[PDB]
């Protein structure tokens, strides 16, 4: 069965940008529950033995929602880090400048997309199959994995991701997200 | 321009079932923001002169999302009250018993639907135009007003409705919702 991968840092490592309490609920309750529900829903089914990505690309309904959310959250935790944030360098910086005009342009576009992604969902930096970077949003458990675009960076805009720390101020959460971005992970994703 | 209608009670009236803090944010920030955003989108447009309902039934995208949420929240506050809850009497009791067998069955079914509603949204008791009652769930700003059916009761299951008080425990929030239901309002809705 699928297991909840260990958080890449201590539960308080993202403070004050994302609190230890947010981590305890978001990781320990929400993410854990998606793992448990996924395992239960796939027992005895043709989805047993399949990778998480394989399930995401071949499922609908509850199986999809849980599988995609498991993957999305693991991806999200890796997108964040202590002692990180700031501006990317190298190939990531160059690709962002080429695709959006500048890092500042990208940051504003990503922020705007995330803030205006209505309801629950995720906002993504992806590499489209044309080789160009783009910002796309998804609803609920939706993920670029069901397309031919490669996810590079994401922000969870489900209210549970930020409500403890920012209440209604999703834009405040976005401001603090930038202080946490793990560009090393983004660079790995782009290089792949 | 649209005004945020006054809350039917002070912000502590629903406590401890829904906290004063929740109401301060939910009414004073979320509901207010929907009003502000709606006004900004419709100013100087052909949506001026239209009632809230007329906008909801003739719009899409941002105009729709904001107009529907303004209406949904006003309806929600009217569905809740101090010194209420328990079970309906008279016409409402009769109608629910006729359509669901018993109030207890209705209560279980409504609760189940509300807990299963994935992501942000609303769960409703409606009266169809042939008089049948039904439980329906909607996503995000979705509302029975865009259908033929008449809303009788709703619960908001956006995480902002409960996260301060219940965190991830949406079922706890639902339990406490029942302690607040304003059956007088439900009766008005049914009698219209
Ligand atoms: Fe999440
Ligand atoms: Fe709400
Ligand atoms: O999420
Ligand atoms: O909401």
């Amino acid at each position: 069965s699928f297991e909840l991968p260990a958080l890449p840092y201590a539960k308080d490592a993202l403070a004050p940008h994302i609190s230890a309490e947010t981590i305890e609920y978001h990781y320990g309750k929400h993410h854990q529950t998606y793992v448990t529900n996924l395992n239960n829903l796939i027992k005895g089914t043709a989805f047993e033995g399949k990778s998480l990505e394989e399930i995401i690309r071949s499922s609908e309904g509850g199986v999809f929602n849980n599988a995609a959310e498991v993957w999305n959250h693991t991806f999200y935790w890796n997108c964040l880090a202590p002692n990180a944030g700031g501006e990317p360098t190298g190939k990531v910086a160059e690709a962002i400048a080429a695709s959006f005009g500048s890092f500042a342009d990208f940051k504003a576009q990503f922020t705007d997309a995330a803030i205006k992604n209505f309801g629950s969902g995720w906002t993504w930096l992806v590499k489209n199959s044309d080789g160009k970077l783009a910002i796309v949003s998804t609803s609920n458990a939706g993920t670029p994995l069901t397309t031919d675009a490669t996810p590079l960076l994401t922000v969870d805009v489900w209210e549970h991701a930020y409500y403890i720390d920012y209440r209604n101020a999703r834009p405040g959460y976005l401001e603090h997200f930038w202080a946490l971005v793990n560009w090393e992970f983004v660079a790995k994703n782009l290089a792949a």
